[PDB]
């Protein structure tokens, strides 16, 4: 369209943000590069009125979705490219778990070839020794939870409803110089935390035997079928409560990288059957898509002839931990022509941050990289 022609190449960024979080005023400015061929923005940042009052991180989902990457079969779907060069309205609002909240109004348009993001932020009701006015969160935007990437819990979750199981767990070998060991990683349905606390030599256990083997064992009665010598190689059949159980391997690239385990307790019986295959196309499938949790959930917004969005970030914390920050964001356009309006589609955001080493000043280098998905029609 019109909007489109202007992003075909790199295109310099000004950003501009005044603050105000609790009373503690602040300002910051910030310039870069982006490119929307690439999804890529290179920018610098600078607390310009002294030390920034809040963690650098909270500040970057704030500080030009204009740039992102749209495939050809989504063009049909840029609104903000679209919005340009008039411009556009951000309003966001940012609950912070558990703590206090961002009000934010950003108005991104084009000021001659440079595009501009001007920034007013008014965050209340934060804990002096929270997170935020605690910088207590790591210096990085991933937006993951480090303890359990993946997601097995919520997959495994999802296994144990489908395949009406008292208990799921999974076991991965962690390596050593000249020996591995498996553990107990990730469970749903389980009694004790003391599962945790299992560790199996290589081809010992359920899970080694699995391993090993890459084949399934089933047990229909525990005190039948398993010999005293099996349970003490077995720990976590006594450590959960077992009755009943299915070991299945997990298989990646022709390879049994782990042991997932399906449990009855309370004598209750093994229900049916799950053929391995399609038991590791779930947990592929599922695993897959809830990977998805952290993009940004785009929506259109017809009578306000704009667009919404929803996602959430998880923000790392010193000692281990997430807090968590609830995005809710209106995009309206300046201009009163035409602006495209979307079929509901998501941005994938992977952030980077690090620092300049010859900056004396409080600031923030961010390298990102933002594409469209989601719609895969005409």
């Amino acid at each position: 369209s019109k909007g489109e022609e202007l992003f075909t190449g790199v295109v310099p960024i000004l950003v501009e943000l005044d603050g105000d979080v609790n009373g503690h005023k602040f300002s910051v400015s910030g310039e870069g590069e982006g490119d929307a061929t690439y999804g890529k923005l290179t920018l610098k940042f600078i607390c310009t009125t002294g030390k920034l009052p809040v963690p650098w991180p909270t500040l970057v989902t704030t500080l030009v979705q204009c740039f992102s990457r749209y495939p050809d079969h989504m063009k049909q779907h840029d609104f903000f490219k679209s919005a340009m060069p008039e411009g556009y309205i951000q309003e966001r609002t940012i609950f912070f778990k558990d703590d206090g909240n961002y009000k934010t109004r950003a108005e991104v348009k084009f000021e001659g070839d440079t595009l501009v993001n001007r920034i007013e932020l008014k965050g209340i009701d934060f804990k002096e020794d929270g997170n935020i006015l605690g910088h207590k969160l790591v210096y990085n935007l991933d937006n993951v939870i480090v303890s359990d990437y993946f997601d097995y819990q919520d997959a495994l979750d999802e296994i144990r409803e489908t395949e009406k199981f008292d208990f799921a767990a999974i076991a991965l070998p962690e390596d050593g110089p000249h020996s591995a060991v498996i553990k107990w990683k990730y469970a749903s349905g389980n009694i004790d935390y003391r599962y945790r606390m299992i560790v199996l030599r290589p081809g010992e256990g359920l899970a080694g035997l699995v391993i090993r083997t890459g084949s399934r064992k089933i047990v229909e009665d525990v005190d039948t079928e398993l010999s005293q010598n099996d349970k003490l190689g077995c720990p976590i059949v006594l450590s959960e409560a077992l009755t009943a159980l299915v070991a299945i391997p997990l298989w990646k690239n022709n390879r049994v990288y782990g042991a997932l385990l399906l449990g009855q307790r309370e004598g209750r019986p093994l229900p049916e059957g799950s053929t391995t295959f399609r038991v590791n196309q779930r947990l592929g499938s599922y695993t897959d898509e809830i990977n998805k949790q952290g993009n940004v959930y785009i929506k259109a917004d017809k009578q306000k002839n704009g667009i919404k969005a929803n996602f959430k970030i998880r923000h790392s914390i010193e000692d281990g931990g997430v807090q968590l920050a609830y995005h809710y964001q209106q995009n309206t356009p300046i201009g009163d022509g035409p602006v495209l309006l979307p079929d509901d589609h998501y941005l994938s955001v992977q952030s980077e941050l690090s620092k300049d080493p010859n900056e004396k000043r409080d600031h923030m280098v961010l390298l990102e990289f933002v594409t469209a998905a989601g719609i895969t029609l005409g």
